């Protein structure tokens, strides 16, 4: 579709994936990154019970197991509830599947409500959307403080169906490495199913995820879906780049 | 070395700048960006009393002064971001008088910051003082973006090129912004522009190198072998800060 050809090339989605090949390739990247950086003793990721963090957590744990067989690093899963964990079943189910070396639970509600309260005192009343952004950036802060404290790095869950449409700038997706960039949404499910995840763990934008994934694979979609995908892609470009300078804008 | 040529070319620092020329170019970048995004009604920057945010705040206010003369509605929102009692209050207040921002908002970050520290402590993670300083910086980032969203604006950052070596920037902390107009300046160039604009005096060390040698290196000048090695190790050790999370395609 010409405009689709630009995005297809930038988002790196493969037409197809062999599960065993793709999982091996994803682990090698994670394992090569640890091996190349002397100070990495842990990898840190929040476990929301959603499909993205579930696959990436599992990839990281499997990578950490094999790193320890090759001669020292740990995976630290982080539970990040806002108040009372209401999607507790999905979170616990993700954890049972990942088998993380360590689980840290940090409730973000006291920090988030105080950020909101501090601004309210300054005359700045956040909307519910803005309050949700504060939640996401606080989740980022917890993960990087744990990574700093445990001499590790923060692992992100950004992928290409995300990258194209979906993420709070400098919030929960902001990380040191983003291993599953290049997968679209259905590809994540395929890898989760191949790994034996319970299927409860892999089951608005004005466009379906099926149209997004097809679009990323270079397939033609309705004109109406093209405009929504394309407009979402263009309006989010600032998120795929650090702050604009005289030389990038 | 050819690594100096690599670094010099990536950091875009000019060997010398004409003060009035450079202030003009920097202002045009800010004005062109606002002009190109009709929904931007405000510009947001924390005013720490340090040279970078003083220069950036001043540039932005001049940019907004001229935008409104050309018929564009825009506002500069300077933010005081004290942790308890304003660290360098006399410098913050002197910068505020020098910039004369359209609006001044004060958000004390101490309660949110201590709540983050306390919540982590409850999980068994006792942060170091360096880590607490990182929490302060990332909370400063959150306040500015919360104000920017609420006031229909963007966050203006203070990154410049000498920060790519010193790396005082906290990853995803206070330097994180929507635009970074003074990228390409080194430190002495920031001071030159501030001094030219009539600024008053807003213009230990375990880096292993002076700021003068860093600036000289960025201008493509030769420095001693020891300075060259310390600088180059700092440049490579911070490469992950001037780029988004590495993927299979950005990590060679």
């Amino acid at each position: 579709s010409k405009l689709q050809d630009v995005i297809v090339q930038e988002m790196k989605v493969k037409k197809r994936i062999d599960s065993a090949e793709e999982i091996m390739e994803l682990k090698q990247f994670i394992k090569n990154y640890v091996q190349s950086h002397s100070f990495i003793k842990s990898l840190v990721l929040g476990i929301s019970g959603g499909q993205d963090s579930t696959l990436v957590g599992k990839l990281v744990q499997m990578s950490v197991n094999e790193l320890r067989e090759e001669g020292d690093c740990t995976f630290i899963a982080v539970k990040l509830p806002y108040g009372v964990q209401k999607d507790a079943d999905e979170v616990e189910q993700a954890l049972r599947f990942i088998e993380p070396d360590e689980i840290v639970t940090v409730n973000i509600k006291p920090a988030v409500d105080q950020s909101v309260q501090s601004l309210k005192e300054a005359g700045i009343v956040l909307t519910d959307f803005q309050k949700g952004n504060e939640k996401a950036r606080e989740r980022m802060k917890v993960q990087f403080s744990i990574a700093s404290n445990r001499q590790g790095i923060v692992v992100g869950t950004d992928h290409s169906a995300e990258n194209i449409t979906g993420y709070t700038k400098y919030g929960d997706g902001a990380a040191d490495i983003a291993p599953i960039f290049g997968l679209n949404k259905r590809q994540g499910r395929q890898l989760l199913a191949y790994l034996g995840a319970p299927k409860e763990l892999y089951e608005a934008l004005g466009v379906t995820y099926e149209a997004i994934d097809n679009y990323l694979e270079g397939k033609p979609v309705t004109p109406e879906e093209q405009k929504v995908i394309e407009n979402h892609y263009i309006r989010n470009a600032h998120k795929r780049e650090l702050a604009y300078t005289r030389y990038t804008w």
